[PDB]
């Protein structure tokens, strides 16, 4: 095994081999998988090192990434969301508009310092990708989306395939749960900042602190920094960037499913852990995995020893989410 990719105040995550869990005999599989599990039911988080996403086409998907960002605003609203549920297309929070109106409640005025643009899976009627407009530097932008989509969904198949091996059950035990790819790929954008912005702000963050609502985040990241993990003493911790990695983490939904064996760990991104007059802009993409829409989520078995020790009632995947993204908005 690698040394820890963190180990502080009683949080550690892992640095696991991927290829180890792909290629190995029985017995290299198993225990590449038993690593796996063993940091989800700990951490909630991974650090997965030679998966087979290529590095060349992993930095040409982040260059992709940020000439879109580029774009003007005006274009970029061109691709926001068609409606308030599309959870499909460019998206940046704002802070509201402080009218005549507003009374002295409503003063209690910070959003994340992020843009972004989520992508879904393109053969779902009711749910289109707003796509931008494929000229000059955007040329390619589709294809390419959509073929790190679709990579992404093969390695969300492998890492269950992991977690099932890790729990002892069938190999294939989550597929018919995941096969129709109800994912979200989210290109994510923290533009550059001035350090005195976190100064005088106090609790000015990158992305607000929170859990994700799905099974599995497969989260790649710039070398930048900036995104911390909460120990199990209740305290933030950087998780460090590693060159060609990819962070994974548990979502709540997998936290359910799991009978609380794995975790879903607060994290948050905050300014990087460099003294710099400005904060370069930060690039990042999550890949949020979910169970198929349809899918009965309850306790996988080998997570309860008896009925009694099952936690939670059985819910419909789909609806849960729905739930989770309707407060959002
Ligand atoms: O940008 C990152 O590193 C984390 C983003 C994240 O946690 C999210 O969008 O759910
Ligand atoms: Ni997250």
């Amino acid at each position: 095994m690698e040394k820890a990719a963190v180990n502080e105040d009683g949080l550690v995550i892992p640095l696991i081999d991927f290829s180890k869990f792909l290629e190995g005999d029985e017995t290299l599989k198993l225990e590449t998988a038993k690593a796996i599990l063993h940091g989800f039911q700990t951490a909630g988080f991974i650090y997965l090192k030679n998966i087979p996403i290529q590095p060349d086409f992993r930095e040409h998907v982040f260059n992709t990434s940020a000439k879109f960002f580029k774009l003007p605003k005006e274009k970029k609203l061109e691709v926001g969301w068609t409606t308030p549920e599309a959870n499909r297309g460019y998206s940046a929070p704002g802070r509201e508009k402080v009218t005549q109106l507003t009374d002295p409640a409503e003063i209690e005025k910070a959003p994340d310092i992020k843009e972004s643009y989520e992508i879904g899976r393109e053969d779902e009627p009711g749910h289109p990708n707003p796509w931008p407009a494929e000229q000059d530097d955007l040329v390619g932008f589709k294809s390419t989306m959509n073929n790190f989509f679709d990579q992404c969904k093969a390695l969300h198949i492998e890492v269950m395939r992991a977690i099932a091996v890790g729990m002892g059950i069938d190999a294939n035990y989550f597929d018919s749960f995941v096969d129709v790819g109800d994912n979200i790929l989210r290109l994510l954008h923290y533009p550059a900042v001035k350090s005195e912005v976190f100064k005088i702000n106090p609790g000015q963050v990158r992305a607000g602190e929170h859990t994700d609502y799905g099974s599995i985040t497969l989260l790649f990241q710039d070398s930048r920094g900036g995104l911390q993990v909460k120990s199990p003493n209740g305290q933030f911790i950087d998780a460090t960037p590693i060159e060609n990695t990819v962070v994974v983490n548990a979502g709540d939904l997998l936290a359910r499913w799991s009978n609380d064996t794995i975790k879903s760990t607060v994290h948050r991104v905050v300014e990087p852990p460099k003294q710099e007059d400005v904060h370069p802009p930060r690039y990042s993409i999550a890949y949020f995995c979910n169970p198929n829409h349809k899918s009965y989520i309850e306790a996988i078995p080998g997570t309860y020893a008896a009925e009694s020790e099952r936690k939670y009632e059985g819910i419909n995947s789909g609806k849960y989410l729905v739930q989770r993204l309707a407060a959002t908005y």
